[PDB]
């Protein structure tokens, strides 16, 4: 694996990318809300957004011990919204909405930074006040493992950060 996917408010994210910008080939920033619901996390993307993550290979299906890129998103709608679980899960309501459930999809190659993902229309999200977050990818020109992904982890700039490999 090449990529670090990490996790946290946008300054954070991109201190972090500034940072170690000369060993990075490629980056992709993602905005999301991160909510409670149930007393559990969730990370909220509009369509847009998700489908975007999609085109990164960033939505993994788990599959036994392993994960697998999903390759399209599942319908969207105002009237239907989405949440990803490791269980089935069909009373998750955000913002007054009922979502349904998709399956266990992960961001990148582990459930890191919250317990639920959920998406919904752009226009849906547009009222959702929860607090913004950065979900950002970099993709390293070399193995980053031994010591720049440690030395992210032991900061301070973002809050979760995971390995995964990249499309």
């Amino acid at each position: 694996a090449t990529g670090i996917v990490m996790y946290g408010d946008e300054t954070g994210v991109q201190q972090t990318m500034d940072q170690y910008k000369d060993k990075i080939e490629s980056q992709n920033k993602f905005e999301a809300k991160l909510g409670t619901v149930n007393e559990k996390k969730v990370l909220i993307m509009n369509k847009t957004t998700a489908e975007k993550m999609v085109k990164e290979n960033m939505l993994k299906k788990v599959v036994k011990e392993d994960v697998e890129p999903i390759k399209a998103l599942p319908a969207i709608s105002d009237e239907a919204g989405i949440v990803f679980a490791k269980e089935e899960q069909k009373d998750v309501v955000i913002d007054g909405k009922k979502m349904k459930y998709e399956g266990n999809v992960v961001i990148g190659d582990a459930r890191k930074y919250t317990d639920m993902y959920a998406v919904v229309s752009d226009a849906e999200y547009a009222k959702i006040s929860e607090p913004v977050k950065t979900i950002g990818l970099a993709s390293f020109k070399e193995n980053p493992k031994e010591k720049i992904f440690p030395d992210i982890k032991r900061g301070s700039k973002v809050e979760e950060a995971h390995m995964v490999e990249v499309k």
